[PDB]
């Protein structure tokens, strides 16, 4: 659509990972942002993608507080570095699964 895109790619803001990508943002809900809060009160503008690469998922799944109604999360950190950018959402409906990361932890870039 557009030559050189510079809003293409998001990567982990400590390291460069390479995590997603603009073209897979995913409107759960009606909206791909969702501002949220977790029980020790920090508060997280969360932003829905289809897919994601680059993460280390850790645990089991829990549905415990979980900001989306049918999904079960397990914490998603960077691979490379362990920064901690979001969640993955699983054993849910239309979709299955989907991650939810910290919009304020990606770094967003041209393609590679
Ligand atoms: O969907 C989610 C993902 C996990 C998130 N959450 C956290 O970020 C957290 C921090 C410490 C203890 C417990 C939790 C928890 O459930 C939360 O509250 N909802
Ligand atoms: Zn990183």
């Amino acid at each position: 659509m557009v030559l050189a895109p510079g809003a293409s790619i998001f990567r982990c803001r400590q390291c460069g990972q390479t995590i997603s990508r603009r073209d897979w943002l995913l409107p759960m809900g009606g909206d791909h942002e969702h501002v949220v809060f977790n029980p020790a009160g920090m508060i997280f503008r969360v932003w829905c993608f289809s897919l994601a690469q680059g993460l280390r998922l850790i645990g089991a799944p829990s549905g415990e507080f979980s900001w989306f109604k049918g999904y079960d999360w397990t914490i998603a950190l960077c691979g490379q570095c362990g920064s901690h950018l979001g969640w993955h959402y699983e054993g849910g409906s239309q979709p299955q699964t989907f991650f939810g990361l910290i919009k304020d932890r990606l770094a967003e870039g041209p393609a590679d």
